[PDB]
């Protein structure tokens, strides 16, 4: 999959490549595809350019708050519900990131969708699962 | 929704902010959400860093242009048609940015396909409708 | 088409513009879409803010490795197969890219999901095939 996160500038990279090897191992646990199937980006924002509410559910938000983006190939709806306490466990142990600062949306492809390098379809070759 | 807007440097803060403000009503207005269902993120580029033509459609580009694209559970051909002229009309009205400036692209998930805090599923658990 | 780039710094903006220009041409080449259809963004990254691995493909990443994701109404699965062959082929001839550093991800949406200015459906009203 593909795990695009928003971020408030204010992170050392430490603290980036921290809050990245919590999210794609529990996205690995989650998922249970291979521990290289890692593709990640960080966009870094200033105040002014992210509003994440809570749509009145009691949530949380502080400066530290991750918006994560996933793009993968279908899993079940557990496997979903099973990666978000993943995620938020992980980020609040590993990283100190409150549970309440977390956000995630995913959406869906297929297998066709996908070019891991030299311009191959390694779904549909077979070369991938 | 989560409303990602691509846009050229140049903005003041407070310009932004109103173009996210009259964004964010019309989506509201369009969709019938909850009016805290606000999630959005900007990015800002150098004139090198994006490239928005008009399929041939005789569209009208300037600095100001806003592509913006959406993530959101099904909506209806009528709300997204809506969505879109109630858009341009706010942000004309409410930004002076030219209908020309406006671009957006939907992409849909579904009730599993999101976390509001806590680890939890709220469109799957009930605490959001659903 | 919206091709989204994400990419590290580095390149002067005469070799983003190559770059655009390049996969720009495969996507018409491969889609068949007309050749004003042009709606491309980049951001750029410091090391610390994407991590691209193979999933044990043995690709081959360097600091100018490309990840495209696309937003497209449907496509034939050849076509899209098609589209990342021409795009690493041109990435390499036009931009010295190795395919090794070329990665794409598609996600589709329909007609009613687009609107190219005016605050109306093009695909929809027919002003667009």
């Amino acid at each position: 999959p593909l795990l695009k996160f928003d971020l408030f500038y204010g992170r050392t990279d430490a603290q980036i490549k921290s809050l990245l090897d919590a999210a794609h191992g529990a996205m690995v646990d989650a998922f249970g595809v291979p521990a290289n199937d890692r593709y990640q980006t960080v966009s870094q924002h200033r105040p002014g350019e992210m509003v994440l509410e809570d749509t009145g559910l009691g949530y949380g938000r502080s400066s530290a708050v991750v918006l994560l983006t996933v793009i993968s190939r279908p899993r079940s709806e557990e496997q979903k519900v099973c990666f978000y306490k993943l995620l938020t466990g992980a980020l609040e142990r590993d990283c100190g990131i409150s549970p309440d600062d977390v956000i995630v949306a995913l959406v869906e492809n297929s297998d066709a969708d996908w070019s891991f390098g030299r311009g191959r379809a390694e779904f549909l070759t077979g070369d991938l699962v």
